[PDB]
């Protein structure tokens, strides 16, 4: 297959649902999964944004970082990274030649075996990282924890940033029944770094950690941010630990749950670095977060004319982007939001001077109003050229931005 037919040959594998099938297909692949390092990274949001600053940091002091995470923005290539680098088309052909072969001898010896989407991709990354013989992957769940299909490591170190309830249709419908599939990724003796998880949540981890022997570090008790302010297009802050303090660390990061996420990043970064007696200065986390870029989250994309891309999706994370848009712009804005209710929306139009909304991309239209983004871009470039413009409420619509915009 060329590289086309290959992103539609990984695109075609069935839904179905123990591991007993990805661990038969990491078998055949000779189980990658049990050699080399890992950071196992989950919750219900930040789990990306933690675990890219999390390789930048540790790409800096030195080591060569695979990163696996989920969705792509750019193109498929970024799900598989080392040292931020996508997997080369070239590679990728060869890779999925590779894992195909595998799953056919085993549709051999057991006629109806087969793998879901995310567990081929996942065998694929696995046996990828190792055979570049990566120092460490940061390795994102899918969903969840005990469950995921990346759930078939021994990490160095586990993370989990946040419990709520985005992934209750998936996971239960409580706080506690959610907590549990996350702590899931909690293993024997092994150290474990959070956020300040709501009171449910904590309380499975504190009855998991007694089980597990496991070191638990809290945010905003072990570890925190005392201090942090806007500076630029990003965030000037300072860390605290155990240890004391980096002082005025800089992220191209906006949004107070990025100070978390980063500390979060910072914190695990620290203990993966002793657990593995391997060297990691504040110079080192210094230039690692001046990198920590994340594509599509509250990201400027371009100054003249000044356009953001956005991803919030849910009540919260519109109330959380308003308050970081009002800290940003004291000019009036455009806000052009593609959402997949009247909540979240309401919010918008009695906060901004242009509101627009749209549909997003890639989804059926269910039953101000304009048919596309490039439509609703193209009007106020058109009106107001020197007006900033907003692309939010979606993280899907802001990819096809992104692609669109930067390609």
């Amino acid at each position: 297959m060329n590289y086309t037919e290959t992103v539609a040959y990984i695109h075609s594998f069935p839904r179905l649902a123990d591991h007993r099938r990805i661990l038969t297909l990491l078998h055949a692949l000779g189980n990658p999964q049990q050699q080399g390092r890992y950071i196992h990274v989950t919750g219900t949001n930040g789990k990306g944004s933690a675990a890219n600053a999390i390789a930048h940091v540790l790409e800096a002091s030195g080591l060569t970082v695979g990163l696996y995470t989920a969705p792509f923005i750019m193109r498929f290539n970024e799900r598989i990274m080392i040292d931020h680098e996508p997997i080369p088309d070239a590679a990728l052909v060869n890779a999925v030649a590779f894992v195909r072969a595998a799953l056919e001898r085993l549709q051999q010896q057991q006629a109806d075996f087969n793998v879901t989407e995310f567990e081929f991709i996942t065998a694929l990354g696995y046996w990828y990282f190792r055979q570049r013989q990566v120092d460490v992957a940061v390795i994102e769940v899918g969903i969840g924890g005990d469950t995921d299909s990346t759930n078939v490591i021994t990490p160095v170190v586990s993370v989990l940033t946040e419990v709520a309830l985005d992934h209750q249709k998936l996971l239960g419908h409580t706080i506690t029944a959610i907590a549990k599939h996350k702590a899931g990724i909690i293993k024997r003796g092994i150290p474990v770094v959070t956020g300040n998880l709501v009171p449910d949540a904590a309380a499975v981890v504190a009855a998991k950690v007694a089980t597990t022997g496991s070191q638990w570090l809290r945010f905003d008790r072990d570890f925190s941010v005392p201090k942090a302010k806007l500076h630029g297009w990003g965030q000037r802050f300072t860390y605290e630990d155990q240890d004391g303090r980096i002082s005025d660390l800089e992220v191209p990061l906006v949004g107070d749950y990025q100070q978390r996420n980063m500390a979060i990043a910072i914190q695990t970064a620290k203990v993966y670095a002793k657990q593995t007696e391997w060297p990691l200065t504040p110079q080192n986390i210094r230039q690692g977060l001046a990198a920590s870029h994340w594509p599509a989250r509250l990201e400027k994309i371009s100054d003249t004319p000044l356009i953001v891309i956005d991803g919030a999706h849910n009540p919260d994370g519109i109330n959380g982007l308003i308050t970081a848009l009002k800290q940003l712009f004291s000019q009036p804005i455009t806000v052009i939001a593609g959402i997949l209710y009247a909540a979240m929306a309401d919010r918008l139009t009695a906060a901004f001077s242009t509101v627009y909304l749209v549909p997003v991309p890639g989804t059926p239209r269910a039953l101000r109003l304009k048919d596309s983004w490039q439509e609703a871009l193209a009007a106020s470039l058109n009106d107001v050229p020197d007006q900033p413009i907003v692309i939010t409420g979606s993280l899907y619509l802001a990819s096809a931005v992104r692609q669109t915009l930067l390609g």
